[PDB]
């Protein structure tokens, strides 16, 4: 198994992201998860340059997709798809829409399994 | 703890399912969990019959419950239930309303715990 | 390290929290999840009295947030924000519309990165 972390300044948040590979007789699992953030703006996509370790999770075609939430101030949840690609070093996360400023997104993990 | 995986061919396309069971004097914790995949057709229910890996989680009566959730061409996510049961050696994935085909679904994971 | 359970009785149901704490170099994680459970009324607020170990994971200012989701008798999914604080040793899981009786609410887990 292995597994690292990458800690991202994106603008003026943080989001925390972790990676992990499991391997198997059946299959290799890649996860990638990241805790609960705070964006500042009404971002749609947030992106970084990434190292080896992050970098080798993206071994299929298709994209990570997970989804998160963020809940208004009169109590409705808004629910995101989250899409995360890679092209050379660069990693996008992309939101199905913009995010509200100022409001909690919630953690989430995204698993792929290659037979 | 004990954890396994199975693969599934269903149809045309793969799932791929994980299990855990984590013992402790306090409580027994049964996780189940599916990586990311893109159905082929507008499917409601997903079924096949379960190795003794993972028929072992399906101690409750409580089928598992969880979410997941497509991200359709217009940006809208539509959020699925998920309900997990056994009957005899055959386990029966149900969607609470079909999924759109060709759109990849998110992962998910399951908890129950028994005391 | 650092890890724990806590089975809570709540009104006239049952609730089960994890806690987990992982220190890293990276990204030092606190985790707080919930297993799948069935409420019996409306409920807005879950609250009971915390010992040490789940106190130990409520370190920073922003309380968790996570989501969960119940299926509905007509199978639409309706989404809830969960926000999790402490104040003293009274832990409070707020929802952020209250749920329905006697559907279960699936599992969910909260994740925070501190710095």
């Amino acid at each position: 198994t292995r597994q690292g972390s990458r800690v991202v300044g994106f603008m003026d948040f943080i989001i925390a992201l972790g990676w992990q590979i499991i391997p198997s007789n059946i299959r290799y699992i890649y996860i990638l998860n990241c805790s609960q953030f705070m964006p500042t703006s009404d971002v749609t996509t947030i992106y970084f340059q990434a190292d080896s370790g992050l970098e080798s999770i993206f071994v299929m075609d298709s994209p990570f997709y997970a989804s998160c939430t963020q809940q208004l101030p009169d109590k409705t949840i808004k629910t995101y798809g989250v899409t995360i690609s890679k092209k050379q070093s660069i990693i996008s996360i992309n939101f199905s829409s913009s995010l509200e400023p100022n409001i909690m997104v919630s953690a989430w993990t995204a698993s792929i399994t290659r037979t």
